[PDB]
């Protein structure tokens, strides 16, 4: 039952978060209407969420770990892009009269971005260690029974 | 119970995702206000979601696999269109003074689009193999009982 | 329990879908600000969803089949209208400078609209046949018991 | 359990429907920026939903029929107003150059509005009769036991 | 179980209602861009919802009645403000050419506002009486057992 | 079961609240298009929510207290920023013709901000005391059994 709820909660959140970000980012682009980066960022950001949303639909009818990677990787990737998107927006909006303030947006972007990716590495690192930790402990216990077995 | 939740979760997500995309895409069009493609893409994109939403309503009161195809196919088709829609938007917004940056939008579109369709093929391919895999295994087990039966 | 969930899921989806479409369509109209059709379509579309939403509220406290017709009919009717609405929007937005592209919107509208209504007819047709199918089978079984009864 | 779900489903739908309508109607007003009616309609519409939303909050901690009236009456009243609001919007947007089309909006409004209120009367009328129907049937059964009792 | 659901339903509704109102009110302000009141009302309204949202987050990990007051008071306070906000918006939008219609907005505001606060007083008054009612009934029953006890 | 629901409810609310605020704040910035503060505030605000949303995704597959800190701290931090964001918006919008009224926005901001942070301190302070309160009571009870044990 715990596993069923995990997918259920993940399905709604992923769709809700991915859909809104795509729509708002899209509208944000039309309102204003580095130069090349803005176009590429918006397109890539939307595509990532779309592919992820598809995963929610394909999994419904239904290797499991492989597909899981796509959902986690895409959702995470999209979030980072959204962060990159807003930074560009400020640069684009202020780009006309506000160029002076525009720089602060990207400069302050680096700090949070680094911590964002760095924090993920630490969490993952600890997880990997646990996998190995259990492996050593598991075989150890079996040997205990095996030894006494003889 | 597992089957009931599958439809329940799919119903909300499909409606939430399809509805928002339709509304935002619609508004995105009015804000700005290849040339012909923009009009066709928007209309087709919305229609796909609408038909899908209807499926959610018709199934509520209630061959099952046939209807399922419409929901999965439409939702997937709409997502691809939304991706095509945003690419056109950038081309439309920048189309005036920004034509130079405009190309990057469509050029970067090809990459994601290919993977989008290609990935679906792989997932489906594996599924088809499983159907056959079970067929061979099933008849095999029955023969086992049949042979011993004699 | 299966019946309770059916209404519960239907209540949320109907409200979420009907509300958003009404709001977006409303805003889409103010942004731009055949000519007569645009005004009539928007008003009628919103009214349908409103009446439907009311059904969700009235049923909460609580012939059952009769009211059900209003919910299914209204929701379905509204969806078709939303499709008609977007087609008009393209015609309205492009109508000024965009006439070249405007036509494609309505022309491509016909295809999806036809299939939309046509598909509903097929599904309903199969359902009606089932109702008659059961009737024949039901009386048949009773006769079996009736004959042996004598 | 059936009663608990009734309130739970009603709480979410009421809040979701009332909140969105209030926000969109509010934004619709700022975009454009009979004359007096537009101002009064918008303010009254929002107030109705707000009071209703409060009901959802006040009932959470917790005569029951009395409060129920406020929720049903307010939600229903607000829906009717929203319908009146959109009609005014078309009249306001087109009011400048579009007056010819503006009339169709209000004219087509009367039809749906009438049926909207008229339909409610029929449903309520049937309900009232049922209450009396049970009253007569109930006393009748008791008399049956009373007569045989002697 | 009844208590758990009460908080669960309250958590989602509060967040959904508070978040949307804050966002729309914020956008409504940028679109148009008494004079001083408009600025103060918007800031205060948003702050109230934010603090409330925090309550939802802080309570998750977890005197209970004290915190409850903040949620109910803030949510209720915010709703009243939202009502005050829309009235100001009409006054602001029409303030230019529409001053004549502007007055009707605030004038019609008084009626609903009065009933809003007044209705709350009646509901609370009845609740207080019940608390005392039970107190008298409780001691009475105990005395009954106490008397017969001797 | 109580613990499972806690995370489930927290997951949806966090995503819904964080996503909407990010989108609206983003759009609010494009509509208008201290000077430097506006750019920094918007970028930082969005980044906080994004990192938080990631937490919802990473925890799904799965020290527990450590990660919990990120979710609570980020969500809370973002809310405060949103409050700071709106204050800047008023200052930015009125900044042109409205400078006079602009001050009232920030001045009235201080009051709510102080109470916002101050209130959290009191709640946390009481919690800490309880932790120590239980510690003293716990050891005390064990001694009772320990003494009688001898």
């Amino acid at each position: 039952w715990r596993k069923l709820q995990l997918s259920r909660a993940k399905l709604k959140a992923s769709s809700k978060t991915s859909a809104l970000l795509s729509g708002f980012a899209m509208v944000a682009m039309v309102e204003v209407q580095m130069l090349i980066a803005f176009a590429i960022c918006t397109t890539l950001l939307v595509a990532v969420h779309m592919l992820a949303l598809m995963i929610s639909t394909c999994i419904l009818p239904n290797l499991h770990w492989y597909i899981e990677t796509a959902w986690a990787f895409s959702t995470l990737l999209g979030l980072i892009l959204f962060l990159l998107e807003i930074a560009i927006l400020c640069w684009v909006k202020f780009y006309d009269l506000s160029p002076p303030a525009a720089w602060s947006a990207t400069v302050v972007l680096i700090p949070v971005m680094i911590i964002f990716m760095a924090f993920a590495i630490h969490f993952y690192r600890s997880l990997v260690s646990h996998k190995y930790e259990v492996t050593v402990s598991g075989i150890r216990e079996l040997e205990m029974l095996k030894e006494q077995m003889e």
